């Protein structure tokens, strides 16, 4: 498959649990959960990454990894995640034309990679105002969106940046930009916030690697007490609610030029009219990382900027 064709190896300098790293209890662990996947007739998603996201989001106990996986695959099938790729090619120019109405109110862009391969995602959420945002996309459609970047991640971003580093690149390095928001906006959203954490906690085992809010308004940090219950205290240990000191704070995670300038770094667009709410740049546009899986669908249609 795709997957013989980039590394399946973690880096040695990674967690415990990982694939390449693991004690020999968590060696047995993983060839027992293949084994009893296999058994109850699954066939896909047997690799070792994608198992051993399961077995440590539910520290290598087998049978709640099984439970666990089961439900996934359900859900894969249910909701479509299975074809989302394929059914939005089939109907490319109407959803680009939907989703460039939602960018420049609603960022959210790919800009390289952290320090240690990991895709890097910024948002930024100021700039919504929820009356006109709800009159282009639905929350729904925007919960569809994500899962259908998930699948662009796992499909596209993870084969590329792992050629890239020479080791499996398994995480998402995220940046949220939070200047201008309103809190009492924060808590009306909060049912959207809890329906993207249950796919995203359920569905999407361990593929976040560290996710930094920015600029946030003084009480966010109390007000995320109220997002903390939907999220496991494993992610909760992995996002940093930074201060003003913030750019020398990503400075140590990211590449000074993959940052761009308003965050701290010196990543300029090749063309500075062009805008970061369009672009889409990394390692999955660089010829030499991209393999037999293809290039990444141009989710902004001809306004994307892929440099
Ligand atoms: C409607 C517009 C508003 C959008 C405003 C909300 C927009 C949503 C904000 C950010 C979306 C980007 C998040 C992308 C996440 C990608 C990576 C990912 O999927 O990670 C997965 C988890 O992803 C999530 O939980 C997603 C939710 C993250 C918290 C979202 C924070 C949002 C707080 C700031 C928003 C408030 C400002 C709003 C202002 C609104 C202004 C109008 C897997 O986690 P991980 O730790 O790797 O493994 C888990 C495993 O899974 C569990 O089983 C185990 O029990 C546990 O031990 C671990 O093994």
């Amino acid at each position: 498959s795709i997957l013989d064709t980039y590394p399946q190896i973690c880096s040695p300098n990674a967690l415990p649990g990982t694939p390449g790293n693991l004690t020999k209890e968590q060696e047995e662990a993983l060839l027992q959960f293949r084994s009893i996947l296999l058994e109850k007739n699954y066939k896909e998603r047997l690799d070792d990454s994608t198992l051993l996201r399961f077995l440590r989001a539910r520290k290598f106990d087998i049978n709640a990894s099984v439970e666990m996986f089961v439900e996934t695959e359900r859900w894969r099938e249910e909701y479509g995640a299975n074809t989302i790729i394929e059914d939005y090619e089939n109907n490319k120019e109407a959803e680009d034309k939907e989703r460039i109405k939602l960018a420049k109110m609603y960022p959210q862009y790919y800009h390289h990679v952290d320090k240690d391969g990991r895709p890097l995602y910024f948002e930024e959420l100021g700039g919504i105002n929820l009356k006109k945002m709800y009159k282009i996309t639905t929350e729904k459609q925007m919960l569809r969106n994500l899962v259908k970047e998930y699948e662009l991640f796992a499909t596209y971003r993870v084969p590329a940046c792992s050629r890239r580093a020479g080791y499996l690149i398994e995480t998402i390095c995220i940046v949220l930009d939070l200047k201008g928001i309103s809190l009492s906006n924060a808590y009306h959203v909060l049912s959207y916030i809890k329906d993207v954490a249950d796919i995203s906690q359920n569905y999407y085992p361990e593929r976040m690697g560290k996710f930094y809010i920015i600029h946030s308004p003084f009480g966010f940090s109390t007000m995320f007490k109220m997002v903390k219950p939907f999220l496991d205290p494993v992610t909760v240990s992995k996002i940093f609610i930074l201060g003003s000191s913030y750019k020398k704070e990503l400075l140590k995670q990211i590449p000074i030029e993959n940052l761009p300038v308003k965050y701290g770094g010196t990543s300029v667009l090749h063309n500075p009219n062009d805008k970061f709410y369009y672009s889409d740049i990394g390692p999955w546009r660089d010829p030499r990382y991209i393999g037999p899986e293809g290039e990444i669908p141009n989710i902004f249609g001809k306004f994307t900027v892929t440099s």
